[PDB]
């Protein structure tokens, strides 16, 4: 067809089965990622050589302090609690959990206090963006809150969602539109937490949609990475700073029809 206008000041699309662009606009102009950052949080985590999705991890009076300072989203967990790995990818990819982020930050990063294993993760997901061969992209943060060292590209941020669904346990948390966790008391007893909703509107009003997240920041504004399934194909692509919640929706569902007609 013809292509689309969008709001968003950054776009991008492919073919994820053969690398192949289907949509450019800014598509290599450097922009603040805000909680996008999230994505190669989770890859990061998944490609650790020492993963256990069913290792505990006890919620730190930090996690929590830490939200409430830099007034971030979160999966709302309880100090004192014990969380899988597996549990902490839900908090982190469904409600944009920056607590899970920090908790997961902290587990994966190597040094002997929490602030040395933070900043081992942090250059743990640079050095997984180099190796992806990106040139675009830098983190100086686990969550996407940091400051304007915190940058990527419409096409660079697509090339590290498509690299992350290469891996099952990925796509499984990312299409998942509702999940409800149960964790673990301080006095060992199992609590059942308030549903985690998908912020990813897309799952439910665009079908075959199957990834991937939404983002935002007071620099980033709103962001979204989606992905798409129909007739056995599926476009992958990237929307940074769109106008609002409704309109970063609107954004992509035009960009994957177009896609899709090509």
């Amino acid at each position: 067809v013809t292509k689309p206008t969008i709001a968003a000041v950054g776009g991008y699309a492919m073919n994820n089965g053969t690398g192949t662009t289907l949509y450019t606009k800014a598509a290599d102009t450097r922009r603040s990622t805000g909680s996008t950052t999230k994505i190669m949080t989770a890859k990061v985590v998944l490609a650790q050589s020492n993963l256990n999705l069913d290792a505990k991890v006890t919620i730190q009076k930090a996690y929590s302090d830490y939200v409430v300072a830099n007034n971030a989203s979160q999966a709302h967990l309880i100090v004192g609690d014990k969380v899988t790995v597996r549990q902490l990818l839900y908090g982190l990819m469904l409600p944009s959990g920056c607590d899970a982020a920090y908790a997961l930050a902290d587990k994966y990063g190597s040094g002997s206090t929490r602030a040395a294993r933070v900043k081992s993760f942090i250059g743990k997901m640079n050095t997984a963006a180099t190796n992806l061969g990106l040139h675009n992209t830098h983190f100086d943060s686990f969550d996407g809150i940091g400051n304007g060292a915190n940058y990527s590209t419409p096409r660079d941020l697509t090339k590290i969602a498509s690299s992350a669904m290469k891996n099952s346990t990925f796509r499984t948390v990312v299409k998942t539109k509702a999940y409800t966790a149960k964790t673990v008391t301080k006095t060992g007893s199992i609590r059942t937490m308030d549903t985690w909703k998908n912020t990813n509107g897309l799952l439910s009003s665009y079908s075959g949609a199957i990834g991937v997240k939404t983002g935002s920041g007071p620099e980033a504004k709103y962001c979204l990475v989606f992905a798409a399934t129909r007739g056995g194909k599926t476009v992958i692509g990237t929307v940074l700073a769109s106008t609002s919640i409704p309109a970063r929706e609107s954004d992509a569902t035009k960009i994957m029809n177009y896609g899709f007609a090509l």
